[PDB]
């Protein structure tokens, strides 16, 4: 109903259409990416500095760290939105790695439509300190995008890219894409 064909447009990058959205996966360092939104996978305190979250907060800088801890004290949040600091993005959306990954990605997509943003980059949310299993994470991320497209919600969002630090986790995402292809 929604899925195109898996191909490789550039070395180490694999992509397929999901409705009107280009879905891409690659291995590498997420802090080197440019997108309207970059997603951080953190703790329920929004102050984790381990693995991908260490790289994101160190490269974003101390003003972003401070914005996180100010919002965390204000109310109980499922996720928080900050500026991008010294990352190449307009906003960082910090999601809780231990939460339901489908729910987290659905929230990211909705917030990007509210801002008329076109591009998103995320890590393999929950596979670091939260220790969620990589094929459950892949299934949940791609399911969230399919649901968003099925509801007719994709308008401004055009590109969703997962940049994955371990090549072995990239292999799991690729297999999940191939299972779905038209
Ligand atoms: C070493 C490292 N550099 C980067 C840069 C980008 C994202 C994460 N990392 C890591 C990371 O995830 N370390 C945990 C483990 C594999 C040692
Ligand atoms: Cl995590
Ligand atoms: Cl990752």
């Amino acid at each position: 109903m929604f899925y195109g064909t898996v191909s490789s447009p550039d070395s180490g990058v694999y992509e397929m259409k999901i409705g009107s959205i280009i879905f891409q996966v690659a291995s590498g360092d997420i802090t080197k990416e440019e997108a309207d939104v970059i997603v951080n996978s953190t703790s329920n305190s929004f102050n984790l500095k381990a693995g991908v979250s260490k790289a994101i907060l160190e490269c974003a800088g101390q003003n972003v760290e401070r914005e996180c801890s100010q919002q965390a004290q204000q109310r109980k949040n499922d996720y928080i939105i900050t500026g991008g600091g010294f990352l190449r993005c307009k906003n960082i959306i910090h999601v809780i790695g231990g939460n339901d990954v489908k729910s987290s990605v659905s929230s990211v997509l909705q917030e990007c439509e509210k801002k008329n943003y076109s591009s998103i980059c995320l890590p393999a949310i929950g596979t670091g300190n939260a220790k969620q299993h990589p094929d459950k994470v892949a299934e949940a991320i791609i399911d969230a995008i399919e649901d968003f497209v099925q509801k007719g919600s994709a308008q401004s969002v055009k590109k969703v890219k997962v940049v994955i630090f371990l090549p072995q986790v990239l292999d799991v995402f690729y297999a999940n894409m191939k299972k779905r292809e038209g």
